[PDB]
């Protein structure tokens, strides 16, 4: 340990790591960081109003960070060895240029709406025929979260090929907890999981978005074997430990704000200002978002060198007295600027039309039910250490 903070902060359960409010009432509005992972230089931004002109910046390039050699926070590469990792570009090449925002947006969203909404409610009214204590973690977000992966993004999984994806998505987004080699071959497995099956997956029925890729319109030639692989990669890690940590998130914070519930159950109109609340309130990222300088260049008066990885904590953002008074509040009715739940800017959440919608099935589920309540106290809930992407191992609740 030196006098340099390394990087992330540990903070894997709800409670932030009181760091990131440090650091944002320091002198210093970007904060030279080391990686625990790696030992590479970063730069580390806490306040919202830099991170705003940080994220508007096109001379910061997210894929820059991403790339083989960068400077970054997390201990192994996300790819699997001998990969480019590089997903969203593949498709770009290929002539797939919208096929992600095609199968996410509104008219997407529309389509799905209907039996995820049936879905959250018939999962729900399960668990109010129970007896004493229910889990919501195992028997509302993993059912949930499951549909929305085989319906939506993969195809028919069966739950062999779910489980090991979701163990690889765990071992592999982590900070912790798990060997590099463990790490390194769960990007391996997954990759030549869709090496496999890929083609069979898209070639079930459903309009899932594998099936979207495979079956679009190209410039040029077909879509390569690996490239239909490196999209059902990019799917799993950026859309399964996303939804199930954030809904299990969300739902503890409901849990633990009675009241707030109780107004959700007397106004119904009120659920959409709730699920914007949510995510600025409900943290999930453990890390940052990240960007590459690339050029010499200056913010709020520092200097970045050409190379160097500017980070963004969101949930530092989120929680910025400068921009959200009272921050650590709870507040549907708030009316404050736009929260960072999805990011800012280019790289804004392609997904957030259908994450807004499996947020609002969940708390409309919730708000419709009274006296669902944590059976334990919040500090006794046990949280799976080191994933990029907070989850506790279980939600024990009763009514
Ligand atoms: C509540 C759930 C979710 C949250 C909180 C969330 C949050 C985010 C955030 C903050 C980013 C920006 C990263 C950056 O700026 O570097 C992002 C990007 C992305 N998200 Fe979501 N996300 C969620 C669900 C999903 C789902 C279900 C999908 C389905 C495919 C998805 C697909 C993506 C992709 C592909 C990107 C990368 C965009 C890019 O780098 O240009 N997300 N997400
Ligand atoms: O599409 C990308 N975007 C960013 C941010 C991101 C979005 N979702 C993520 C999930 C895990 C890690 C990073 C992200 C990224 O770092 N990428 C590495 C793997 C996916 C690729
Ligand atoms: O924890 C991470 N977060 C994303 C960005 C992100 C922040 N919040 C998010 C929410 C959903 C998706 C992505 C993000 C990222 O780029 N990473 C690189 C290595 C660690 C990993």
């Amino acid at each position: 340990t030196t006098a340099t903070l390394t990087y992330p902060f540990h903070d894997w359960s709800q409670e932030l790591s009181p760091r990131y409010a440090q650091l944002r009432a320091s002198d210093a509005p970007v904060c030279p960081v080391v990686s625990e992972g790696t030992g590479d230089p970063l730069w580390l931004v806490t306040r919202y109003a830099t991170a705003v002109k940080l994220l508007e910046d096109s001379r910061f390039s997210s894929e820059a960070a991403q790339a083989s050699g960068a400077p970054r926070q997390e201990p192994v590469e996300l790819r699997a060895p001998g990969t480019r990792g590089d997903a969203i570009a593949m498709l770009r090449e290929a002539g797939l240029r919208s096929v992600l925002a095609d199968g996410l947006g509104p008219r997407a969203v529309r389509r799905h709406q209907g039996w995820i909404n049936d879905l959250a409610e018939t999962l729900m009214s399960e668990l109010a025929s129970r007896e004493g204590t229910f889990d919501l973690a195992a028997d509302f977000v993993e059912p949930l979260s499951s549909a929305l992966v085989s319906r939506t993004l993969l195809g028919e999984l069966s739950a062999d090929e779910r489980d090991l994806l979701a163990h690889c998505a765990d071992t592999g987004l982590r900070f912790c907890g798990v060997t590099h080699e463990e790490q390194v071959h769960a990007f391996t497995q997954m990759h030549e999981f869709f090496l496999e099956h890929a083609r069979r997956l898209a070639g079930t029925p459903g309009e899932h978005l594998l099936k979207l890729i495979a079956e679009a319109p190209v410039d040029q030639g077909p879509l390569s074997d690996e490239a239909l692989a490196e999209a059902g990669s990019l799917l799993v890690v950026a859309g399964f430990p996303t939804s199930s940590g954030f809904l299990c998130g969300a739902l503890l914070t409901l849990l633990r704000h009675p009241d707030a519930v109780q107004e959700l159950h007397a106004h119904p109109e009120r659920v959409p200002s709730a699920v914007e609340e949510l995510l600025r309130y409900t943290p999930l990222s453990t890390g940052s978002v990240k960007r590459m300088a690339t050029e010499d260049l200056e913010i709020d008066g520092v200097r970045i060198k050409a190379g160097e990885v500017v980070m963004v904590s969101l949930e530092a953002v989120n929680h910025d007295p400068d921009a959200f008074e009272d921050p650590d509040v709870f507040r549907p009715g708030r009316e404050g600027p736009m929260h960072f739940g999805f990011g800012r800017g280019r790289h804004f959440c392609p997904g957030n039309r259908l994450a807004r919608c499996v947020i609002e099935a969940t708390v409309r589920a919730v708000a419709r039910r009274p006296g669902l309540r944590l059976a334990v106290a919040p500090e006794e809930i046990s949280w799976h250490e080191g994933l990029f992407f907070r989850r506790p191992r279980a939600i024990p609740a009763t009514w």
